[PDB]
């Protein structure tokens, strides 16, 4: 006994892994290039050859919408039909799912070493969640627990309207608005969204932004060598803990609000330091509503295969 | 047991019914000043002495947020305790719920004659659903399907940063962020949302408001006979079908958008003739994911005692 496939697909790397059936546990963790490989059943294959356990259900998760039985890439070239795959390998269960919903299912199996703490009381048990993280792009998902199942929410809700709290803001989003159409959250709240508010805080000053790249704006406000890029990395923390906070009072998640890493592990420090936290509790007379609410940027370093773990046991019938 | 007993209760009035438990049908629907009687208790005896009929089980909509065992009405000599009252009644099963929640829960029991569309195609059966509503405040809350049952998920979604997205909205912002701190989707969507869109408007064009009421906003509007009311009446419309649009992606809620009447009915018309859905589609590349999300206002005339009923039932073991 007994083992299934997980898997976390994203960017170029595709890390594998095996599931204990019974215990959720995840061992034989192996991350191969993508860019080696022309699909992600030629990484399975690979992965399987080397290991000897006859296996059965697999759950990976990809850093790309699933909807239909085509699932194509958003950062990588590999696009694969999810019902050919399956028969392809010895398949009988076969679950493609969005890597937000794999964090999500991480979450209930998470340690305290695991979560790093910013605000907040303690959470209340079985209590409504949210995850979000900005990376590549702004993911958010939910979780709910309805009587010993956890049901994971998945949505697009990085791309809600950007919702601005100031004449600055203001001034960035309409600036956002008019070389870009409609401005989301995610123009904002990102890698590619921490370059938007360093050329937007530029352009309001009336000088050229550099073209600059997302570690560079981490870089010189780490060492303040530009103002600049301080408050592009100081406006980011601020409209990271409100876009939280409205997670927060949307879903009543007293079990607490949690950060995937993405590129937040990279200036913890500055984040710490930050407006997060004062920015996440704004909320006029609704202060009170989220002021105990726990939020926790997530440390551990897979959580994605952790939750690949608990959606295909859950599938499989077991209790979590 | 044919019947089960439902309830509305607002700060003046008490509506009370019968719901059939093998069909969810509600009937001998009865309304009880709040003046006239000690408690509600004393209103549930006249009800059911006046309509000659004998329950076990009730469901009461409050409009007050429940967290307790004790109700914190207004109304305040009302107050009072679910167990008190469980057992005062011979009651096996006493459900006492938050009013905006009953709404959400009449969802399901609601028929094509109760529902006025508003674009998108028809619902995925089973998959998630928004509610909001704009009266007084507005309340939001959300629907989820598991295990044959509809779960309500309660929170505080109206209290979320106000999301404007023009010049125009930036400066309405502002003029209310000098007024009060936070400016909530709530200081603009709902009757009290809808003087502060006025006041600000007139302000932005730099002359004086007068002291007017909600009613005034809409009955100008209506008549065409005000610029400043009309402008904020077509304002709270697009910013109504932006927050709707908000909500569908950020809980992938195919199952549909659903708008809780409170003060749009009074305005049909005029929402119909507005950018309402456009607003709800304005989302950039995501125009595509909410563009086949149906929208519907609820023209119920009495979707708490449904939904009550709806509650009811499904605790008791029955599927909707």
């Amino acid at each position: 006994t007994k083992y299934a496939l997980v898997g976390d697909v994203g960017g170029t790397n595709a890390r594998l892994a095996l599931c204990d059936i019974a215990s959720g546990e995840i061992s034989q963790a192996k991350t191969y290039s993508g860019l080696d490989y022309p699909s992600l059943e030629a990484v399975i294959r690979v992965y399987l050859e080397e290991h000897k356990v006859e296996v059965k259900d697999g759950c990976i998760a990809i850093a790309c919408p699933i909807t239909g039985d085509w699932v194509a890439m958003t950062n990588h070239t590999w696009a694969f039909s999810i019902a050919e795959m399956k028969k392809n390998l010895g398949f009988s269960h076969l679950e493609i799912i969005n890597d937000f919903t794999a964090v999500s299912m991480a979450i209930p199996m998470l340690k305290k070493e695991h979560l790093i703490q910013f605000g907040g009381a303690e959470p209340v048990e079985g209590k409504p969640i949210a995850v979000y993280g900005a990376g590549t792009g702004l993911g958010v998902a939910h979780l709910v627990h309805v009587d010993k199942r956890w049901v994971s929410l998945p949505g697009e809700g990085g791309h809600v309207d950007f919702a601005p709290n100031s004449e600055e803001e203001a001034i960035i989003l309409e600036i956002l608005r008019a070389e870009i159409g409609h401005v989301s959250a995610e123009r904002v709240l990102s890698g590619p969204g921490l370059v938007n508010l360093y050329r937007a805080i530029v352009k309001a000053d009336n000088r050229l932004p550099e073209n600059l790249k997302p570690k560079d704006i981490t870089e010189r406000a780490l060492a303040d060598s530009c103002t600049d890029c301080r408050r592009a990395l100081s406006l980011f923390c601020v409209i990271m803990g409100r876009f939280g906070g409205n997670l927060a009072l949307n879903l009543g998640t007293f079990g607490g609000v949690f950060i995937a890493g993405g590129i937040v592990p990279r200036f913890l420090e500055f984040f710490k330091a930050s407006g997060f936290r004062a920015a996440f509790e704004d909320k006029g007379r609704f202060k009170e509503y989220v002021h105990d609410i726990p939020v926790y940027l997530i440390v551990h370093d897979n959580p994605g295969l952790l939750g690949s773990g608990a959606h295909l046991r859950q599938t499989l019938g077991h209790i979590l």
